[PDB]
């Protein structure tokens, strides 16, 4: 049903601007005892759903991971296609970040429009004003890509990204948990991706390592994976080649930069070079939000920057074998892959993240929004594929400038009085 | 009970067949078309092994238990035994010249009651026309190995698991309907029961494993995990990632190559790859049999050559994943913790028995070059004659039944199955440096 406007989780008086929680944190709180429970489950039930519905639903996992990337169709009633290739997803350019804003409420929005489905078809009567209310205060959680890890030093995937099962209620059974298969641990569609129904097969994609062009084979996968991709294994392994997490850790922590840094003062850690993002003074709109800017300035990295960074470490970014001191990091996915890199459910969470990090330094740089002689020609630029109602139009970057307008809100901007001490308490060396 | 342990039995039709390098095997059955009759046979006879229930002692469970924990009986054999630390232990051998002989009966157990498994599966889903083909199938089958001490091919320069061992699910036929293939999951990928298995009804449950790193005592936490692991469990992790810490296999091939010995080389000439040690295993001259089966013979290596015992020691570890607590920065690149590294709970990983089948063709190798070399130097002869629980035989000479011991399986083609490379004295060790050197 088109146009599908994109408002966020709509306003109920009794959830005023509901947080986004660091999914480490909201994982153990739901698996407490002293937690319903339900939040997990809602979120659980809801994406399984949407991940199971068919390729012609365009609410589908599928489709909405589509609008990013490969392959390159059709969102909404706005032409795919584009030219070589490529999607709506807006990279090297200082609308990245509201985009990607944009792109995440969607996300948020379809996952709880499916749990009020799970709640009107599974709940009972008697529960279903509980249920509703947990879904109402439920927003998408942030993957704290930049914060050490709870130990009862090290930055870690989310704890459930990293698990295959988790347990979740049945409704209207105190006792009842059960195991399931979980839909943020990975995405997988019922064949290899490069044999789906045209238009909608996912083509292998080009890559550049040691100067040498690669196709890294993700038409040859039928689930997403991090790291599992290597040159010379058997194509039966990449079908699936698992969620690598500890690789993924270990680059989080090892912080191989993709850029030279020649010069620098030091090499910073992902943590640090997150918190000088944050605290680093004087900059503009255009600096802030994009490698499309930059002669590069050093000790301190633009947002996209950092953003990339990530992708890479997470969905790992050496598909050929490397020299003897980076074998520990071998490895390809999909996340280090613009064309399908959302597909990976921990896309979603990073974004998240990003997000946040975004609203932060507005926070601390409220002068600075598409403001330079280089990010004002973008300001107005529509943000195809989403729609709005004003007569429905194109998202504008001016819209989402107060992401409380999408009805959400993050702890750390909720409480600004305190937010330079928060920024030091968490990313501070 | 008792289960009279034979090999698979003869037929005239299959003599002495031979157990497959199994990503020669894997490729075999997937590569030059869709020959998958052994690969099915394999996958959907395990398959019905690990889902029999914990009163079948011929369910996955059980016959691992045999191994290790949770240390109980197995076909009438009590358990209850203790190690050289007091601790409860189970019935295989460590650190006695009888490893190789008490583990070669361990793997022809499973060995054979997989093809028992594959039998039943033939009457009860192969259409009449198709009985024959399938049974002839069959009858050639024999459990494969892990040559953790090749190269693995590219369609070649690196030690690898095996490629069926990384793959979580596996394509099958659907013996009823040739053309037709159905993707499964793979029960050489992980084992796993339906609840965490520190919870199993007693007397089963697996317990924390106490294990020394660094000089200093850790309970790796196996009774909080539904999953066998390969370096998934890791100190002070949320132990809802233990219930399943995942089969983390690039970690395992990354520790292949790097081969972190645990004993002290200081002063050897030069510190081996894994497939050079095992070369050397194969060529020392001059060995007898204590040298060569077991870390008892000399207590202080363990304190330019390995033993046997002592290689399988590391491949174990190297594949499991040995470092639950952090170590220091510059070793993060290999933490993880997982069940073949543990005695106690080593046999639940499939791979386990893949490894111990290269075990049993090394000591066939080893025992082709070196004839006459068999407990009989002035340590390994007193254990020549112990018998080798819980395992039972039927004696035609006598018409009772014993337990094997280990001359029972010296000649291993006794148990009617055979290893290519033992097959041609003239050729073998050729063979060995064409593979290994």
């Amino acid at each position: 049903g088109s146009p599908y406007l994109i408002t966020g989780i709509p306003k109920d008086p009794k959830h005023p601007l509901p947080i986004r929680k660091d999914i480490d944190d909201w994982y153990l709180e739901q698996t407490s005892a002293g937690s319903n429970r339900i939040q997990l489950t809602l979120f659980v039930e809801a994406l399984t759903v949407i991940q199971n519905r068919p390729l012609n639903d365009q609410l589908s996992y599928f489709r909405l991971a589509g609008i990013h990337g490969a392959p390159w169709t059709e969102w909404d009633g706005v032409p795919g296609g584009q030219k070589n290739p490529t999607g709506f997803a807006v990279h090297n350019n200082y609308t990245f970040p509201t985009w990607h804003r944009v792109y995440v409420t969607l996300y948020e929005q379809v996952i709880y429009e499916a749990m009020l489905d799970f709640i009107k078809q599974n709940v009972p009567q008697n529960g279903k004003a509980d249920w509703e209310n947990e879904a109402k205060q439920w927003r998408l959680p942030y993957w704290d890509f930049a914060r050490f890890a709870r130990h009862g030093d090290e930055l870690r995937l989310p704890i459930l990204v990293t698990m295959p099962m988790v347990k979740v209620l049945v409704p209207g059974q105190p006792g009842k948990q059960l195991s399931k298969p979980n839909p943020l641990y990975r995405f997988q569609m019922q064949t290899l991706m490069g044999t789906l129904e045209r238009p909608y097969a996912i083509t292998s994609q080009k890559t550049e390592e040691h100067g040498w062009s690669f196709d890294l084979p993700f038409d040859k996968c039928q689930s997403t994976t991090k790291y599992g991709l290597l040159e010379n294994y058997n194509a039966d392994v990449w079908a699936d080649g698992g969620q690598n997490w500890l690789r993924a850790n270990l680059a989080l922590n090892e912080h191989p930069w993709y850029q030279n840094l020649d010069g620098w003062d030091s090499v910073p850690t992902l943590q640090d070079m997150t918190f000088r993002l944050l605290t680093t003074g004087g900059l503009n709109w255009g600096e802030f939000s994009s490698t499309r800017y930059d002669q590069a300035p050093k000790n301190w990295m633009n947002l996209e920057a950092i953003h990339n960074n990530v992708h890479n470490w997470v969905g790992g970014f050496m598909f050929s074998r490397p020299g003897r001191h980076d074998l520990k990091l071998w490895g390809a996915g999909h996340m280090s892959s613009v064309p399908v890199a959302a597909y990976d459910p921990i896309f979603w969470l990073h974004h998240c993240n990003i997000d946040r990090l975004t609203a932060i330094w507005q926070t601390v740089n409220s002068g600075s929004w598409f403001n330079d002689d280089k990010s004002k020609v973008s300001k107005d630029d529509d943000l195809r594929p989403f729609h709005r109602f004003c007569k429905v139009v194109f998202f504008r970057s001016d819209d989402v400038k107060d992401w409380r307008s999408l009805n959400y809100d993050y702890a750390i901007t909720k409480d600004a009085s305190r937010i330079r001490k928060e920024i030091s308490d968490l990313y501070g060396q």
